[PDB]
This record gives structure tokens, sequence and C-alpha cells, in this order.
């Protein structure tokens, strides 16, 4: 290219590789349109991936900000998108989504997870998962398919696997309680306050239960006859 | 070769000798057709083999990356690729493949192994498995062929040969319990606690 009288070269541009594991960041500089013929005013963001080119030419109307790799849930993995792209083409500020499944994304503009590929929650028949509505009302969209007041607590166990939804935040990890015969703990149901002692078979705490202390006055070294003695047995 | 005025010269290709026990991992440095007449846009990477040609040339519009081995699964091997490659020509990200058999296959561009060529699972009488269902009820695809939930878990025994399927995790291997003629050891059903004792036969 032989530059003109008129004419005065800067610099040679890369076209930066696009592979399916990455995709360019860019944002106009100016109301233009793109190679493509895509209507870019100045200050929005876009990404570029291979369904476009194989190799995006850094334009003198775009500037490049980096490279989003394919965010990839795994088969038990899930994120917690934050400002997540609306249909309209805006991030929702202020809002989150979740997504799960063996997808593979990149990260629209604007964007940021949570955690960020947070390992499914997989439970046996003795793994509990203790969770509260935080939100409001949602009879639909959780596995029990049944309405959580906003605030209250509940209960999920069973051999399955379970996600946060958008509405709800875990609390705690339910487990830990075998008993056998003549063995068994003292709970609580904090509700009413109703303390009460089950008994036999291998029992997990009911949402509104909790272990009780159990106090011994002068008695611990009489029946006890190293360590101390767990006072919710 | 003589260089015209307009030419010039840089240096010698060597064609890299494809084996069968070797393949050659290239990338498109431009959008073009290699010697074979196959399309190969910027960014792509592919594999060569025997089958190919007996010794490609590095072109100009390609790319060496190394040399990939063909990974050789024995009679009692097997391996887990992860992101493998669909049918559609893209690495599945954030899945895996379980293979085995007496299988010989070279490792498709963007992909790895788990442990990398694994011994199958081969368990007597004596012998057996704790597995965990880490995924979603699946029907067929385990030897037993019956459903097993989503945390649950599972084990199985007998003489056999077992691998790890591509929905399921193992989690120990049961052995080292033999009793006799007045022995045995006491035994805690988990699931209801109920405390119990065994005695006589192996179990």
């Amino acid at each position: 290219y032989l530059p003109a009288v008129f004419e005065e070269v800067l610099d040679l541009v890369d076209a930066v590789i696009l592979t399916e594991k990455t995709a360019l960041h860019l944002r106009a500089l100016q109301n233009f349109r793109d190679l493509r013929g895509v209507l870019h005013r100045t200050g929005e963001e876009w990404l570029v991936t291979v369904q476009d080119t194989e190799a995006h030419v850094p334009d003198v109307y775009e500037e490049v900000l980096g490279v989003v790799p394919i965010t990839t849930l795994g088969p038990r993995h899930y994120c917690v998108i934050l400002d997540p792209m609306g249909p309209d083409g805006k991030n929702q500020l202020g809002q989150k989504r979740v997504v799960k499944g063996e997808k593979s994304f990149f990260l629209q503009p604007g964007e940021r997870l949570e955690r960020g590929i947070q390992d499914v929650y997989v439970l046996s028949e003795q793994q509990g998962l203790l969770l509260k509505a935080l939100q409001p009302l949602e009879e639909g969209e959780s596995e029990e398919k049944v309405s959580h007041q906003a605030g209250d607590c509940w209960l999920i166990r069973g051999p399955l696997e379970y996600v946060p939804s958008a509405k709800v935040e875990v609390v705690e990890e339910r487990q830990a309680i075998p008993l056998d015969q003549n063995e068994g703990i003292y709970v609580q149901d904090v509700k009413t306050g109703k303390v009460r002692a089950v008994i036999g078979s291998t029992y997990m705490l009911t949402q509104d239960e909790v272990l009780w202390e159990k106090e011994l006055p002068s008695g611990v070294e009489e029946l006890l006859n190293s360590a101390p003695r767990n006072k919710t047995r």
C-alpha cells in the first residue's frame, strides 16, 4: 500500500484471532458502522465472536477492551450473572440471572458473576439444605412448586440436585445426625419453643427445629463415669 | 529451484513424517485451502495423520503446534476425555467422554484426559465398588440398567469389570471383611441408624 501525498500512515493493525474459546470486547469511539454493517453509537459496547468472523480487526471507530473467555458451565456447575443482559439489549442493573446445565457462553458487556462457576448442589438421602425466601411468594420456580412467604425458612432433603433459585438464599447444610437403638438427641421447635427428645432411628431436623442443650446439675461426673459430653445428645 | 528476481527465498521446509504413532497439530494463520483442498479459516485447528499423507508439509498458512501421540487404550484400560469433539466439529466444553476396549486414537484439538489412561476396574467376588450418582436418574447406561437418583449411593460387587460411567463417581473399594464360625462385626445402617451385629459367613 503506497501512502498518498495527502494520506499519512500511523501503524499496522492486527485482527485478533477469534476462536470458539475467545470473544472480542469492543466499544464505539463515535457513531459508525462496523465491517458487517451494524449500527454502533458512541459509548455502546458489544462482543465479537467466531459467528461474526474468525478474526475481527480493531477499527479506528472501535476501542479494544479485552478478550472475553467463553464462561463454560460444566455438567454439574452453575453461576449467578449480575446485571444480566435483558432482551432489550441493556444490562438489568440491580438484578441477577441463574444459568446451568452443560452450558457455555460469553459474558455480555458490563456484567459479572456472584461467585463464578459454582458446583451445583448434589445431596443424598442423609443430606439436606436449609433455605430462606428472601423475596416474594414464589409459587412456581423451585423444586417443590409451592409458595414461600418472604422471610420464613424451609428445608429441602432427598437424593436430588438443587441450585440457588433467583429468589432464595441457602442458610446451612442439614446433616450429621445418625441415631440407633436407645439413642437420640434433644430438639427445640423454635416457632413454638416445644423442647422434645427424639430417639431410635436417624432423624434430620425439620425446618423449624434445632439442637437443644440439656444441663445436668453436678450429675455429670456420676453417670459419665476425658471428652466433654455432648449436652445435646 | 532458481529464485526469480521478484521472489525471495527464506528457508527450506521439512515435511514432518506422519507415522501411525504420530499426528500433526496445525492451526490456520489465514483463510485458505491446504494441499488436499480442505477449507481452513483463521484460528481453526486440525489434525493430520497417515490417512491424509505420510508426510505433510508445514505450509505458510499453517502454524505447527506439536506432534500428537496416538493415545492407545490397552485391553483393560480406559480414559475420560475432557471437552470431547462433538459431531459438529467443536469441543463440547464443560462436558466429558468415556472410551475403552482396545481402542487407539489421536487426541482431537483443544482436549485432554482427566487422569489419562486408567486401569479398567476389575474386581472379584470379594471386591466391591461404592458409587455415587452425581447427575440425573440414568435408567440406562450402567451395568445394572436401573435408575439412580441424583445424590444417593450404591454398591456394585461380583466377579466383573466396571468403569466410571460419564455420570457417576467412585467413592470407595468395598473389601476386607472375612468372617468364620463364631465371628463377625458390628454394622450400622446409616439411613435408619439401625446398629446390628452380623456373624458367621463372610459379609
